[PDB]
């Protein structure tokens, strides 16, 4: 037993991290087969960043303007192109450590591991969720741009996030590996602010089911709720609406514990109303919303 | 910005995890050069586990009784011996992925990364502290025995923990890689319990410094304290005593934030006395004690 925010083992991703330099800017790139993926803003000066014309900046670059360093070795850039907000640098060597992989674009509520890196060198691994407002609450310093988020279900790495910037409130914004931003964000210095954030209700319920599985029942009550009534109350505490999809997804945890979904919803309503009264749930004094139904099944069963 | 429970990248350790089977028991082993390290209890049945004579059980085993699988390949065991509570299986192949490493024993309060594994296959990585009571609050199912804890200190992996068992309260117990248990535990089925635990005061203060660095400042006040006065407070709340050594270690964070350690202790005193009054610190409604001063500096400056 126990319940921990657990990340995927990072080794398959570590062997793909490289350093990309352009001019005086250095950041991280992801080296898969013979392509290095990194944020296109590597081509900008900070002046450029207010209103950058990336097509104009990029046409002025040659291959040899891009320095790619994989551990100790320089790779030769033999092509470049831009796809959305990512630069794809074609290199002369396929990465021999390329894992089985895919690119997947995730939805708010989904969790993933982040391998934080500086100068193409991995620093640490931690677990994150895509927030309803399409940001992530990461831990990133200057130089972390191009660090990636991923899941590994089986031996296949699913890359879902590449880090581009920190917003003024200290949360983080980035793209999928096709270079499409999550959220309304752009790789420009403008007034862009994260929408107010909400709690990921389906994940809190999942975690309540994890608490029950692990022997913890104090927060249950004799009540049920309709879905609509649950949503009317939940929204008053800045919780995301729960949809029939979410109810469906929680079906297996429901069957395992013998607690119907809307019965667990009634428990959540009461917790929001009463707080915890000096108690903890799975060691937390707050309701945790960064474990998905899938993650609870993975870690608990 | 931001502050997360962060593990070391696990790649160097993943390439050393193997599956060890003996009879019906399968668990995880650590393959370094030509030795596989795993819990000696792999040799026991359930009955044996009540009152095991390890030396007697072991002498009855041949090399071929140990099936070691590294991914798809069987390794051939060519020798076996015991050091304390760990079994050392000599194999015919050196691990080509052996990192630079050392075996180090950690002190209570120190943190490390755990790579959780099942059937020699790594499944997750998380960050733990060695509790004052010598347990760890891990996350482990059956099959996890032989999973390892480590720090990385350059390109050098320092292995500090190997998982042996879960205690009745759902916390975990294990050994260093020389097979010495952390805490007063034994590898047999008897009644064993975690002792009462305490909060790691130096780590809480570290985390308060992390909060300040990240712009969370509401708990700072104009007051200061002395070590002795604070220590009277710590004792009352089941916090570890703070020593001059602790104060010394927090020196760098003190200089960077302009909050002296005993200044921050005055903050912590007030938190323990008055609670958080509806507020959070780095997203938490409890005081976090599983980041060391070094961890905060490493994450907040490196
Ligand atoms: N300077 C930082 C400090 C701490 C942490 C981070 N971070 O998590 O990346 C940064 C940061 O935002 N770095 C980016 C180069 C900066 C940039 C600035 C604006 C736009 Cl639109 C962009 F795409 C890129
Ligand atoms: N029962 C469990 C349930 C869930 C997770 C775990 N776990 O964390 O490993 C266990 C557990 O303790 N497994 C050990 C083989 C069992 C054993 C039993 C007793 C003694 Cl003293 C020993 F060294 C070993
Ligand atoms: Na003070």
């Amino acid at each position: 037993s126990g319940f921990r925010k657990m990340a995927f083992p990072s080794g398959k991703v570590e062997g793909c991290m490289v350093q990309v330099t352009c001019g005086t800017t250095t950041l991280n790139g992801l080296w898969l087969d013979d392509v290095v993926y990194c944020p296109r803003h590597v081509i900008c000066t900070s002046e450029d960043m207010l209103n950058p014309n990336y097509e104009d900046l990029l046409i002025r670059k040659s291959n040899h303007n891009f320095l790619v360093q994989a551990g100790n070795v320089q790779l030769r850039v033999i092509g470049h192109s831009m796809q959305n907000c990512v630069l794809k640098l074609k290199v002369d060597t396929a990465n021999p450590k390329t894992p089985k992989y895919k690119f997947v674009r995730i939805q708010p509520g989904q969790t993933f591991s982040v391998l934080a890196c500086y100068n193409g060198s991995p620093s640490g691994v931690y677990q994150c969720a895509m927030r309803p407002n399409f940001t992530i609450k990461g831990s990133f310093l200057n130089g972390s741009c191009g660090s990636v988020g991923f899941n590994i279900d089986y031996d296949c790495v699913s890359f879902c996030y590449m880090h581009h910037m920190e917003l003024p409130t200290g949360v983080h914004a980035g793209t999928d590996l096709e270079g499409n931003f999550y959220g309304p964000f752009v790789d420009r210095q403008t007034a862009q602010a994260a929408g107010t954030d909400t709690t990921i209700t389906v994940n809190v319920l999942a975690w309540l089911y994890a608490a029950v599985i692990n022997g913890d029942r104090w927060f249950l009550n004799r009540f049920t709720t309709t879905l609509n009534d649950f949503n009317l109350v939940a929204m008053k505490y800045n919780y995301e609406p729960l949809t029939q999809d979410h109810v469906d997804i929680l079906g297996p945890l429901s069957a395992q514990t013998g607690i119907a979904v809307l019965d667990m919803c009634a428990s959540l309503k009461e917790l929001l109303q009463n707080g915890m009264n000096g108690r903890t749930i799975l060691g937390s004094a707050l309701l945790e919303d960064e474990f998905t139904p899938f993650d609870v099944v993975r870690q608990c069963s």
